């Protein structure tokens, strides 16, 4: 589990999951969408934070594995593993410092779907993550993004919906994985391949969603990115 939720998905495979929330500060749960519904991750928003802050766990009853934190404004998020914030203790061993696993920037709509940018660490030819572990808040994923120093990173965006002449709607082909309209419905792709669906999220019921991820993402990145879409 601890291993699994941090491993990039296998080449050529789509890992399909079911994300549920309590029917505020609801809990969220992620399971593999197999007939043996194995539990992966859970998260919940902390009430006593100045900004949106979700703790993520590999124990659905409580194992702290990561955190989703928004900026003050609320339109930008960073995903961290379980390591220490360097600003809270400069003498801490570098290996114990938190890494940044993803960032999400949402465009703000006029007072519907929001356009999204997702930035993650780059991968080696070994197909493992090249970790980003800032020694202070003068570096990080959002920082590199705004500076446009994207060498060690991967940039992704939500795929624009297209006209479905059969359903008379602007939508995406979710392959039956998404059955209800929602501002949370999305596909995340790279510019180089609009058909390789890195992350798909969408509603199947009042409190249930599907979340399907592919390489280079792991389950923790996928889950946290999906959580950022709630609000
Ligand atoms: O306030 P508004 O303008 O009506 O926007 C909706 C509101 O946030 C609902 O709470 C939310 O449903 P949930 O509480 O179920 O998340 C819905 O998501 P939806 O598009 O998935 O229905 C939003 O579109």
């Amino acid at each position: 589990p601890r291993e699994f939720v941090l491993r990039p998905a296998p080449q050529g495979r789509t890992v399909r999951c079911r994300l549920t929330r309590d029917k505020m500060y609801p809990s969220y749960f992620l399971h593999l969408d197999t007939e043996k519904k194995v539990f992966l991750l859970a998260g919940r928003k902390r009430k006593r934070s100045k900004t949106a802050n979700y703790l993520i766990s590999i124990d659905p009853t409580n194992n702290f594995i990561g955190k989703l934190r928004s900026n003050l404004l609320g339109n930008r998020f960073t995903v961290f593993d379980n390591g220490q914030n360097p600003q809270r203790g400069y003498s801490t061993n570098v290996a114990s410092l938190r890494q940044e696993l993803a960032a999400v920037i949402y465009e703000t709509n006029v007072l519907g779907p929001r356009r999204m940018t997702v930035i993650i660490p780059g991968m080696s030819a070994e197909n493992e993550r090249v970790p980003i572990r800032p020694r202070n808040a003068s570096d990080g994923l959002l920082v590199r993004w705004q500076n446009k120093t994207l060498e060690s990173l991967i940039e992704l965006h939500n795929k624009p919906p297209v006209w479905n002449d059969d359903s008379g709607s602007y939508t995406l082909n979710f392959q039956g994985r998404v059955t209800q309209a929602s501002v949370k419905n999305f596909q995340i792709v790279h510019a180089d391949d609009p058909d390789y669906i890195v992350l798909q999220f969408g509603r199947v019921a009042e409190d249930a969603f599907t979340l399907d991820y592919r390489y280079p993402l792991c389950a923790l990145q996928a889950f946290a990115i999906a959580l950022s879409s709630f609000d």
